[PDB]
Order: structure tokens, then sequence, then C-alpha cells
């Protein structure tokens, strides 16, 4: 009948967040329900609680685009599931609530070795990171990578996917408060380095990875994501990347299942696994919030749906 | 020995500032190879050199060109690898429009016996481009699509052979319609470059393309796609694509490239005697006609490379 969820109020700071109970929503045709287990916490979500956001969509609204849990009903068309799948899953607003419905070609179904907690943290950071270095880039051995945030979801994505290429040094930047945390992921790690990194690679780099120029090598690319005389005088590449428009805009869920398999591959391998920080009930979400403003976090932060506070 | 002959550039200005004239023959300095000249590509910068479109500029008066054939007539000193008769292309730091040049040998390449000199003048330039924009800047994968500019240009020709040579790639070609014939069988689809292809292209694909290559001589690209610009970045991550640009010369005189681009021609080499590559030349010029020649590229006449052609008679 009625399911918890997670409201955003209107826009503004987290006192615009309650917790309330709505209807449950019943899958359409091509979609599936889930029973969620878990949430995951992404910069972007505190975005669109500012109302930072393109296009911002009405408000009251579910926030999260990001989730796992047990498959709950099938809509009508539906292929390859069963209920009590465990699965993780991507989801245009509407993921911070016990039940969700998502258009199957966003639904991934997750090893039994996976947890739900480290599931929620998968799929948003290591696709970014995978489609970045990969289908946007083509990272290769003996290559260089500038990745800023280094302690961040995505920053840690990109060290443990640069890994699984040959003798790739992997330059990260981060609060100084954070290094001795971080230090062992990356090659070298600078305290927010221009000069530093040219030290080491008097050219620069390969690949400048930069959230929310001068320091490439020729045929470098510098890519940003959530004077084209100089391009081709200088020979480089700029690239702009935003995960959820290429999901709910562009129609490329096909593409983005081939990475998620190839992602799942390398986790059955043991060479990637997602960092989870700490899990936090639903009636704690400001305060998780606050933590991702106070950058006090290690790992990712995720939502348990069924954690008592 | 005596003095060599020359096209040389008086100054800046249109085509009247071009002759001929007699120049000492370098001698090559250590690392270096000298190099007898059968022949040389006419490039698009080279008009722009001529005007003096080239921020910042050479001296004049100066020896034109960037590329050439010929056979190695002398080794400098540090020198390992070649030996005198060798048949070479090479890259040339200007000063390629001569009987004689000197150049480093990071910048020469020795040609297969099969490859005549008006090819193999035809072959560094437009095959080197074509292969970085598409293997290095863009990563050309099976099923893409390409949209080729100037589809009848040395590029443009040179773009759509290295396409066939990966699986499934579908290759959307612009040229002036009295071109269309000659080259129709060299790409998957040819438009009018004068009509609105956008729109032609839309109705075979209606996403748009992959890869788009547009000379100096957005809205098409797919998400994930690569515009490259060759011889507002909110709107990139809301949309999802890729801008790049691209100067081989740069790559090779300013950047220090010349170890990669080395690997690119011995591949286009290997290509090349596998018979999957061939460079298509328009005609051949006598060094007293290159006013002539650099005339039908401002016009767009051409079909593949315009080569000066040093043994040719006027």
């Amino acid at each position: 009948m009625e399911m918890r969820a997670v409201v955003l109020a209107g826009f503004g700071g987290l006192n615009k967040l309650r917790l309330f109970r709505k209807a449950m929503p019943e899958p359409q045709d091509g979609e599936l329900k889930i029973r969620v287990k878990a949430c995951g916490l992404n910069f972007i979500d505190l975005m669109v609680r500012q109302g930072n956001i393109d296009n911002p969509p009405k408000t009251p609204l579910v926030p999260g685009f990001e989730c796992s849990g047990i498959v709950e009903a099938l809509g009508d068309s539906v292929k390859g599931y069963e209920i009590g799948d465990r699965v993780m899953a991507f989801v245009n607003y509407n993921a911070w609530a016990e039940v969700v419905c998502t258009p199957v070609e966003f639904v991934y179904k997750i090893p039994d070795d996976m947890s739900f907690s480290e599931a929620a943290a998968f799929p948003m950071n290591f696709v970014t990171a995978y489609v970045m270095l990969f289908e946007v880039a083509n990272l290769r051995e003996g290559m260089s990578v500038l990745v800023h945030s280094a302690g961040g979801g995505v920053g840690q994505a990109v060290a443990q996917l640069c890994s699984t290429v040959p003798n790739v040094t992997v330059f990260g930047t981060a609060s100084t408060f954070k290094h001795e945390a971080i230090k062992d992921s990356v090659t070298h790690l600078f305290d927010r380095y221009v000069q530093e990194v040219k030290r080491i690679s008097a050219e620069g780099v390969d690949i400048v990875l930069d959230c929310l120029l001068s320091l490439l090598k020729p045929l470098g690319t510098y890519i940003l994501y959530g004077n084209p005389i100089k391009l081709y005088e200088e020979n480089k590449v700029i690239a702009g990347f935003s995960l959820l428009n290429l999901l709910f805009k562009q129609g490329r869920a096909g593409l983005i299942r081939g990475v998620v398999e190839k992602l799942i591959g390398l986790y059955n391998q043991k060479k990637i696994k997602p960092v989870v920080d700490s899990l936090w009930a639903l009636e704690e979400v400001k305060e998780a919030m606050q933590r991702i403003h106070d950058r006090g976090n290690i790992g990712k932060l995720i939502l348990d749906v069924e954690k008592t506070p």
C-alpha cells in the first residue's frame, strides 16, 4: 500500500528534508519494482538539495539515483529477472525510499559475494571512472593520470582501475587531512603541485580528471565531470562527462551495461572493490549530508533503508 | 658541390613572391642525413606560409615545404641504420622544395622498393594525420561512423582508406558534385558539400556520427563522440562530447613526438605492403609550376595529393 521515503520539501539547506509515507509505485511495462536495501549518497544529491541542477525537477521530490535491493515485482514484458533476484540499479530520482520502480535497462544483477551496501556504492563511481578512462580517454600502458579529489568516490574508483593497467602512474591531489588514509591508493599524492608533478614527469600527464590544461602532455585529455585554436596548436583534447545525462537523456543504457559487465568481471577477479564508509538510517540523512559537506568520510556514504537510528 | 636549385619565398604575399634560385647545398650535421630530393608534397599549410599566416612566422627569404622523398646521398656523424642509396621519405622543418635537403634522422623513413618517389612524397603528411586522428585522438573501433569533410582531398582519402581497415565502419563524406563519380567508391555515402548534408546524414543515422573530422582549410556528434579540428565547457559536460585539435607539424618539431610518429609510420608501411592503403596522387608539377599547383589547391580542384616532381619538365 504505502512506503517510507525521504522527501525534499523544497530547495534549500538540510532542514528541507522530511521522512514521509507515500504511495508505493507499481512497475509499468518494461520496469521492475525493487525492495530497496541500500542507497548511494552522491555529491550530486547535495546539489539537487540546493536546486543547483540543470532543468531542476519539481519539488516535493524523492532524491537519489543509485540503489540496491531485491526484485519484488515484474512489469509487463520484462526479460531476465525473477522476484528474489539481488540487483543494483540507477534510477532517475526516487532512489531514497523503501521501494523503487525503474526501467529494466538500468538494472544489474549482482554477484552473491557482493553485499547490498557494496552494490549501492558500485555503479555511479565505478561506471563514471571506467567510462572516463577507457571510453573518453583511452588509458594504456605507461600513461599517467592526474586525479583531483583523489580521496572522493570517483577518485578512488579511478585509482583502482588504473592499477588494472600496467605501469600507470597516478597523481592525486587531496585535503592534506586525508593523506594518511589515501596515500597507499596512488603513486604520488599532493596537498592541493604543478611543479611537484613536473619534477616526476617533465612533460606532465596524459589524462587530467577534474570534478565540479597546462598539465597535459601532447595528445593528452582533460575531462570535466560531475579556445579551439589552442587545442589545435597544443594537440590537446577537452571532454565533458555526465553519467546521468548519458543514461536518462541520451539513451546509452546498452553501452553502460557493457561497462557494468566488465566492472563485475573485475570485481569477481578481486581486482576492484567499492569502499563503504558508514551506513545511515533514513532518519539520519541530514547528518550524512553534513558529513559529506565537512569532507569527514573516507569511503562512500550509504543509506541503509532497514537501519533503525 | 655546385649550388643547388630551390624554390624561394622572396617575402610574404601572393603567388608572385615565389621564384626559382640557386642555393648553397647543405651538409649533414651530427644525427642528420642528406637527401637528394626526387619529389615534394604540396600541403595547404604551404599556402599559409606563402601569405605569412603562421604565428610566429619564420624570416624571409625562405625555402618552403615540409614533406619530401628521395635518395640518401650522405650520412652525418651520429647516424646508424642507413646507407647511401637508401630510398626514403621525410619530414623537414621547411626547406623541402630544393634539390637537396638535410634533416634529423628521427624524421626519415625508409620506403619499400614497390613505392615510387611520387607516392612516397604523398604518403607521410596525409596518412600520418589520418592515422593519428582516428586511432590516437579518437579511438575508431568496429561499427562506428565517421564524417569526413573534403572527402576528395589527400587527408580525406587517407581517412576513407584507413576506416576500411576496421570492420563495419560507415564513412560519410562531403565533396563538390563534379568529384562524386571519381570518389564515390571510396566512402559509404557521399554528399554535396554545399547542400545540407546534416539532414542527409541524419536520415541515414538519426543520432549522427561517432567522429567528425573538420579541416582548417558539433550538432552532428553522437554521445561520447569526438570532433577533431585539424590543419562552452558546460555544453561538453551536458552533451557528453569531446573536442580536439590536431597539428602534426607541431607534434613533430615543437612537442618532440618523433618516436610516436615512427610507430604510426611503421604501421602505415605495414598496411601499404599488405595493399590495404595507397596514396591517391592528383597531379605532378615541375618546380617552375609551383604557383599553378598552389592555385589549384586554393581552388579546391584536386582529388588527392599534388606533388612537385623535381625531374618533370615544364
